[PDB]
């Protein structure tokens, strides 16, 4: 498919690498550092490599108008949700320390210029840009100036609109990933459009490609791996009974493990070429391919035809089924027994 | 991807249709009609649509040489295995009746001219050609002359060698499917090469494409569906404790159900285009996209710049983040409050 790659800290990502699953804790902690640690514990214990946060600074993120608009997966204003769920700077730094104390990589999504500057102070190794900000070219400009790789979600945006984001990113000189995304919580299977991934890699041949997902299970992400996806993002919770607008579409430890196992299998199985000769098939070819045999007794001096020849397993005959018709007209050099393989010495 | 389609009895197959899972009972019954019925029962009860048999007539299938060659997944000769497992004509007809008495479609793979003629007498609705016979052009010629659709496995064969089979098939005028296949029992993930499927559809634009699989689980088949596969073939047993060389890589009722559910999800999610506008995302765009706001108090008559402007959620401002730079140089038509959205009436 391609050889694009970059590193997130010590983790290589790309088509030739192991798919990377991002455990998006997001606002799932509902503003409680204690709940956030219980979720980081759950991710570590499940074998997680990366925990992603969301960095919400409500005042720099939203004008007063946001106190009057309700998201699709809630019944109160987006401002109220973020005020309730937002971790302040001190707590978020505690979160990063904790994630790295568990040997995992901490990254986050900034929703504001100020959140972007807070993450730079923390020196995070890579930046996620959510689909809501994929057309926020001033924010992308700022983040790209930090000099770290960017993982850009591309939901709600056209290839044309994404080109503008990618130009900014290329200008800064940082490697980037494009995640295909549908921003409905949860997302119906029929809206996922995994082909969107090929559209993206075709439009932007230097991007690492993956999927951010909000369906109820792992199937979309597994198909993304089969298609060449290198990064998989789902929401993550320690248990499904938690409250929160994103919980519904989250992995838990069990389904994270399933996805990790499925992704590993599909990383190995995907790609390659039809014509590749697999040494392991050799014993099968030898017994299963057919060879040319006499279909009747043939007297010395008789002509071989489609009437006294046929083809039978196994494949070790002097003449393969591929040469069947080349024996028509040959002269029987001796008596040929019905059912015997045609030998080179059976014809003049 | 494409609109190729044909019918197997009353079942449409093709990219625009529900993926079809073929429950390959094969030689799993070990020659016992009783065991074969217990497996047909298990398939029906799991929701199976198709049961595939193998039609073995040892004498027309193999010359005496087959009594000296051992398959990869056994330790006795291929002739011994088939002698032990082969159902005679009377029993195989009982098998077909039974499968159809359960409302399922019966098809089979012939390994010989005589088996092909036996299946024509039974008037089966479609023919499977196993990879061992994909280069048996005389057998393909015979089967194609029956006038039913053909599902051709293509393991162990090059695109070039398959062209010869497909030419024969086109000549007869029957629609066909090509199943990508690796004939190692079981098959390692790393040998599956799901890309082989795209190679096939590219070489043969009129073929229905699918996967015949011999890995230990469902992941290969799920990736095949994400790639556009229309037919999925695995071996099938009622329970994993049975004896037989193909049991190891078979579905049972539980894993058949998982694959059926995964295939349905991936049929809905696959394909499509990145730029498609999903009505369900509309509430997210409205709250998540940014609008241009004042970044400081701006006095009437002052110029708007990148220094007194910024962008914040939500998206209902007079000026979107896409028009941010078009406001530079505009003249403040009144005093503008820090944090207020820029209104059309705020500029001269
Ligand atoms: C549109 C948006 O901002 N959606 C984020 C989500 O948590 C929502 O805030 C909750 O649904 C609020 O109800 C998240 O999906 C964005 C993202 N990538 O798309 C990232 O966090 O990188
Ligand atoms: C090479 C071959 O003949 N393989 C068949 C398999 O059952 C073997 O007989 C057992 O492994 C014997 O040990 C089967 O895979 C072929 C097929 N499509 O490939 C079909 O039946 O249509």
């Amino acid at each position: 498919q391609n050889n694009n790659e970059f590193k997130i800290g010590n983790r290589s990502v790309g088509y030739n690498h192991e798919p990377l699953i991002i455990c998006e804790i997001g606002i799932n902690h509902e503003g409680s550092l204690k709940t956030a640690f219980e979720m980081v514990d759950a991710a570590y214990n499940a074998g997680a490599e990366v925990v992603k946060h969301q960095t919400h600074i409500v005042e720099d993120e939203m004008s007063d108008e946001a106190k009057q608009v309700i998201p699709g997966n809630a019944d109160v204003s987006i401002y109220e949700i973020m005020e309730r769920c937002a971790l302040n700077e001190e707590d978020e730094i505690k979160l990063k320390e904790y994630v790295e104390s568990k040997g995992m990589i901490f990254i986050s999504t900034p929703f504001s210029r100020a959140a972007a500057l807070r993450l730079q102070r923390m020196d995070i190794p890579a930046y996620k840009i959510g689909s809501g900000e994929c057309n926020n070219y001033p924010l992308i400009k700022l983040v790209a100036s930090f000099g770290k790789p960017i993982i850009l979600s591309t939901g709600m945006n056209s290839i044309e609109s994404i080109k503008k984001s990618v130009e900014i990113i290329r200008e800064a000189g940082v490697p980037y990933a494009l995640l295909h995304c549908t921003n409905i919580y949860p997302t119906p299977y029929e809206d996922v459009r995994l082909g969107g991934m090929n559209d993206l890699s075709e439009a932007f041949p230097d991007a690492i490609i993956g999927l951010s997902d909000h369906t109820l299970d792992n199937y979309a992400c597994l198909g993304a791996v089969a298609l060449g996806g290198s990064i998989l993002e789902r929401h993550f919770t320690d248990r499904m009974d938690r409250p929160g607008p994103d919980i519904v579409c989250s992995m838990n430890p069990d389904t994270f493990k399933e996805l990790k196992q499925g992704a590993h299998a599909l990383k190995l199985a995907r790609g390659g070429k039809k014509d590749t000769i697999i040494a392991g098939e050799k014993p099968t070819k030898d017994f299963a391919f057919a060879s040319v045999v006499a279909d009747k007794d043939i007297k010395k001096g008789e002509l071989l035809s489609g009437d006294n020849l046929w083809v039978k397993r196994p494949g070790n005959g002097d003449f393969s089924v591929n040469e069947y018709e080349t024996l028509f007209g040959k002269v029987a050099a001796c008596n040929i027994r019905k059912g015997a393989q045609i030998k080179k010495t059976d014809i003049e």
